[PDB]
């Protein structure tokens, strides 16, 4: 088999390609005027890096990348794409007059051949919480078709996590599951599954902006390189944290971002999600805890968030928090394969 | 007596002990609307008060003697059991009353009057009209009433509504949510959870709000203080029919009580309704652990179950259901243990 | 099976995924006007279910055969195929109803029942009655209702009517003209524009109108689910000739359904219409791609036809004509990808 | 027993009724500090906790029997004579620690212990350190502690020091003066104004206050739990001699309280002073019926005589002068009946 089907259940592929071919959710890509003018200028003010140079696109979609690749004189642009639209791509290929340059190879990146090996890898993989999709383990196969001098666009991803207190949002979750708290809904009792239910919905990881204010200390990094990662370092993320309260108060979870970076030749570029950036199409993830922790300013809160890749192209994530000061534990199941979009 | 019956003594001794406070005494007659009804309903009615002998059921500081003796009452018995008796005395003599207002410290149920009485006054309202039992002692008094006397207040509405208060539920959830919380310092608290949840929603919650949060007509319930006997109170059944005017949330049932001093001259009513100007009273709210989903036009039906306890008090038995779907709730309440908000 | 036959895995996965969660199940629980007229429907006709053997095709919470014992049933068989069963049985037990409900995990196309039933209930009703492809699940099930046996919902009624909505078209190409730019950061996306309106065409609009958008009379469809069978579904030709009423532009058909419980005692509908209040099915919406010009007096004829798929769903194909005109329209839709309008 | 005798039959139903409440237990948990500090102190003196006997009086929820726990106690008994007994039993069996806690339910002079213990923990604080009159519970239970045991906590400090505060002093007056009209509804009330105003003064004020109102250092009156018996709080005698600090008009005195957690590892402090952040005890104030006019390094001199009455509290007598000029003041308060003015 492939090393994309030996990991992806085949529902989930369909799914997932179907959703992608469709030219709305393009249209919605490159309408974030953030990532596609980031994306453009990271090329472009990189150009020596793409001059006369073999590059790969991974996951090309509608092509634009490969469009800025060959805008900054890229002599051969191999743009991989395994969803219907590359069919679209060629059209726009053809009627940019750029045949001669942006090379259309339908099919997974897994599992196609490329003519010749490549200066210079682009793709955007980044999910939600950056790692959604198990797309970055595309990306890093793809660095077979890498020659050793090689280059990654982006080149490094940041995770950032930091503690959020967040009432009205907690109750939001909390009066959902409280549903099946009903002795008598049409004479049913429900509540032997109120347990069950909150589970369900506190599962679900928040994906939407807030107010920085809420976040109760800086945040913590976790870094993966792109250029030295190899796929098997994402089947199993651990990503440790011990927080310095900076407020005092109920933590209900932690809040996700991501930043990548496209190290350049000439520059760095920097695309981020951060909550004090301006909004784009990834928003921010906040994980709730089912009970929310104490904690007072000083205090340190420790633990691990840790994503385990499964077969629906996705990690399930479980967090695990303490106040060190007190010994209060919280623990947490989520599957982010199921977010709930609240923006 | 039938007042040591029915009565733990812890609970008459800290209750005896609460009315001995001036500060409190000052607390009820700073209540205006209180004591201007009162001395309203007595004054205007002067002539059910005119040359007539009068008992004064717990009379406190007084005051509604001397709205008695304001009105021409010949001669005044005014019993109360706590010491606030000497301060009454006090103020019977500063003024010059001592031959119209006559102190009798002790219990109704106890002390010997020596004459029979053509009128009783009495202030026995509590929270939901019927907390702290003091109304059997206002009925317990008629022994001492002449046949065709008369009762001030003469009767007594309790109305109940259905509401829809979120904000209220979940201020209260969230308190029993603490209990919830599998690590509290590292200790699982949660096999409490459901204990902390009755507790908290034992409680009725004495306060006011908007009138707007009612979702149906209120229904009454009516006692008759010329015709009703002491034991009328040991267990009050009050069916209720509610007709839902608005769909929503139902969380609870909302209380409130209206007393009429119906007089020779004039009915003089005292409310506490939401709709009128807020009193010492408020109003209750008995909050279901599980709110009813309600259609308007729907019908909301149950009973609510009022048992008297040796403490004072009511043991409160809500039962609800909306009849087009059976969503159906039963709820206890302790009257005893209000939460003031 | 017949259910894996006309089901591709993959669909199938998704779909029952989607009804094993209890937010799901609460989402159609919630909707009052359909769980309290069920509710209604059986309570009121309890001479249909007193002492009877019920079978409840796809239970889901198993909210149906709880009003099924409410009725007084003696034995209900209430079958669910996602995971959602064993929540189902949860409460069956809670209930204190073991001896009367028997929840069976399986498609009811897989699974077998120890006896014949009396009457079959079920809500297998999706967008415009047929989506979803569950009513020939509950016509399957008639393998095991007996000769004398009865439907839960009897009869289905679909309704379509022509509409005008001027913003309602033109949005479709205000959506579409995003690729009409010459040079969207130095790319000319305009060979895409074509793809994209006959993208946005195709999916039939869910969400609700004022009823003053209709120009004619609705013409009515009717499956009888006491006679129809399986494969009845599969084609289903529904031919129309709406007598304008109002003179304007029509830009397509406008859909709805009915469902009757016909009981002994009296027949309960249960009604989609846009003259009745709300429910989680809203109304749908099928935009002709060139809109036709009729005057009041004037006759539309044409037909809509419907061809199941293998993901659960129909193609849609419209063709209607003005007879006075004979200006004619087309058009195509993928009722499996409808675009959800309602705010 | 020694409880009844020292009690009024009244005051103990209503004393242990209040702590049957979890809501009181939660409020007395949610006090941040004062748990905090009891965890604190045992935790981070492990080593007299560790494979020990451990007694604690008054248990109530078991918060504090759970962190002898949390430091390796081999045995707790958990003494408790309200119904909150039931409760904690409860928390011991579903945090899986019945072998190591023994809750007894009953008054601690009542129950029977079958060993001595190497160390007691109780907090039996109330307003002004002695209000409830528990610390003699705690003192009575030193008949199980071991020689040489020990006691958390093991020393009390209650503090005392003069304050100036026009408005408190003020307000009673303007309280009582509600009863100097002679014509209150047509009734003459003011012959009541006096025994008004003795009501106000007799109670201590419940609350907190800005430390700038302090006129002098604290002086402290020291209880040694390891080495005192219960009969030496029946008669608390607190000689004061204050050197003012800040001259101007003194209009009572201040109380507040700390405790000390005297472990092998450290000593703990949990203070109550209006220098730390608020806990549930605040802090209580005891007015002269006259104020007293003191310059800076002028002394004030007297006594507070705490004399224990059987409704678990105490009446406060209070004399105070002004060395250098003789003026003198006094009241005598009834702490079981304070003012809460907390806002
Ligand atoms: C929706 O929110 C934004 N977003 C975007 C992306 C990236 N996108 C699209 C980017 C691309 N169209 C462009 O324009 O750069 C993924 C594209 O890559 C394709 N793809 C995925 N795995 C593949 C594989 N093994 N082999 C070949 N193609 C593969 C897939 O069909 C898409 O066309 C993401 N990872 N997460 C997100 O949340
Ligand atoms: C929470 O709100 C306050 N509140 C106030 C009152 C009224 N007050 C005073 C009435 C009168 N002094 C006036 O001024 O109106 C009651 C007075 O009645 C006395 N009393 C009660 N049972 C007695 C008995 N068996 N024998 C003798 N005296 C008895 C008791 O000691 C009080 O002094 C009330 N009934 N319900 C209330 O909720
Ligand atoms: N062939 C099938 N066999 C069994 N269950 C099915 C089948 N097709 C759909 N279902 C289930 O039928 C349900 C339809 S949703 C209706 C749920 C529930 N009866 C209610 O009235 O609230 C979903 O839970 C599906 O999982
Ligand atoms: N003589 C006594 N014997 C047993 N328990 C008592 C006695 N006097 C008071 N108590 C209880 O002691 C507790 C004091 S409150 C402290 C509760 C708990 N130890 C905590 O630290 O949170 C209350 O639950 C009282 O019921």
């Amino acid at each position: 088999r492939s090393v994309f089907s030996e990991r992806t259940e085949e529902s989930s592929a369909v799914q997932y390609f179907q959703f992608y071919g469709y030219l709305s959710q393009q249209q919605n890509m490159m309408q974030d005027y953030v990532r596609t003018g980031t994306y453009q200028r990271a090329i472009l003010q990189n150009h020596t890096d793409f001059k006369d140079k073999i590059v790969l696109d991974v996951g090309c979609g509608s092509g634009i990348l490969s469009f800025f690749a060959a805008q900054a004189g890229a002599r051969k642009i191999y743009a991989v794409e395994a969803s219907t639209m590359a069919q679209h791509a060629e059209v726009l290929v053809k009627s940019n007059n750029l045949t001669d340059r942006i090379v259309v190879i339908p099919g997974k990146v897994e599992e196609v051949s490329l003519p010749e090996q490549v200066d210079i890898i682009i793709s955007e993989p980044m999910g939600y919480m950056l790692f959604n999709e198990r797309m970055l383990e595309s990306y890093l196969h793809a660095k077979k078709y890498l020659k050793p001098s090689g280059n990654m666009f982006p080149t490094i991803g940041d995770v950032h996590l930091a503690p959020f207190t967040d009432e009205q949002l907690y109750m939001e979750q909390f009066t959902k599951a409280n549903f099946w708290y009903q002795p008598s809904f049409h004479g049913v009792d429900l509540s032997a599954l109120r347990g069950a239910a909150v589970d369900e919905y506190f599962r679900q990881p928040v994906v939407d902006t807030f107010d920085i204010r809420i976040l109760m200390a800086k945040s913590v990094k976790y870094t993966v390189n792109f250029l030295e990662a190899k796929e098997g370092d994402l089947h199993r993320i651990e990503i440790p944290f011990k927080f310095h309260m900076l407020h005092s108060g109920l933590v209900h979870g932690l809040a996700f971002w991501f930043d990548v970076a496209f190290i350049g030749s000439i520059m760095t570029v920097w695309l981020s999600t951060a909550p004090t950036e301006p909004l784009t199409h990834w928003y921010q993830v906040r994980c709730l805890f089912q009970s929310p922790l104490f904690a007072k300013a000083g205090d340190t809160l420790s633990g691990t968030c840790l994503l385990i890749a499964n077969k629906r192209q996705s990690y399930d994530i479980s967090i695990v928090a303490q106040v060190d000061q007190t010994g209060s534990k919280s623990s947490n199941l989520l599957d982010l394969k199921n977010p709930f979009f609240r923006y």
